[PDB]
């Protein structure tokens, strides 16, 4: 399951990065720390406004990488911390996963990441 | 050159993300906004402590992506903005490129990103 310090990061402001595999190289997009909705112990849901290239990539290769952190959360060896998340992604336009982020009226979909690993990298 | 909004983001707290092409898929690592040093119109330097997998990737494929942002900097549609940087990476252990981040006593190298494009994505 996702660790306690990860939830501490989610209580603080920051830029989340999401990497996917494209045809000619990686792609990299963003969301905000506060926009992530955790379901169960292994699902993270992100509201999707754009992410057209990201969605195309996920459709061909479900594997994604996600990073996030905060200067304001104590890490393993000093001030500040962050995480590398590895997981499989899918997009949903309806159902409970979309409803989890439906408060964002600009959302055309939900990006659902099923987390396989969470590594505290700082 | 890099736009003024980019420099304003650098003056604010945040997590930077750097994506490279690995053999099996993307790799994704981090630094801090305040760690970045802009050398001229199109070079950004990052202090390297770890980044061993990242360095190996860059040796195979120099192309990199970088994202950064801040809630505290104005975007197109209100508060909050960020950037996607596309460029090529090189690692240096001496010269002005290393001297630029030498204040970090833990730095084993400098990661020099030569920016091809900087897109404001919010
Ligand atoms: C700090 C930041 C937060 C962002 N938040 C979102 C978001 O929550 N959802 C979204 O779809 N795009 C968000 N964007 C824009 C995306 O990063 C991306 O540029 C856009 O969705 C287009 O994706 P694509 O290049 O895969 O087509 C954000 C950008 C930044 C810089
Ligand atoms: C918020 C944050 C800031 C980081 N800052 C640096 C940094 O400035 N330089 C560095 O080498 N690694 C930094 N790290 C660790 C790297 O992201 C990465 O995990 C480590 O360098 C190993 O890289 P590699 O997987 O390419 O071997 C930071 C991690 C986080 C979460
Ligand atoms: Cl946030
Ligand atoms: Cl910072």
């Amino acid at each position: 399951m996702l660790p306690g310090t990860f939830f501490e990061v989610l209580k603080n402001r920051g830029v989340v990065a999401i990497a996917t595999q494209g045809e000619d190289g990686p792609h990299l997009v963003n969301t905000w720390n506060s926009y992530l909705k955790v379901l169960d112990g292994n699902r993270i849901v992100v509201p999707v406004g754009g992410m057209h290239k990201t969605e195309a990539n996920v459709a061909r290769d479900e594997r994604v990488l996600m990073t996030l952190g905060s200067r304001k959360v104590a890490g393993r060896n000093g001030p500040g911390t962050g995480f590398l998340i590895r997981g499989s992604a899918a997009f949903r336009t309806d159902g409970p996963e979309f409803e989890a982020i439906a408060r964002f009226k600009w959302a055309r979909a939900a990006l659902v990441i099923t987390v396989v690993s969470a590594e505290q990298t700082l």
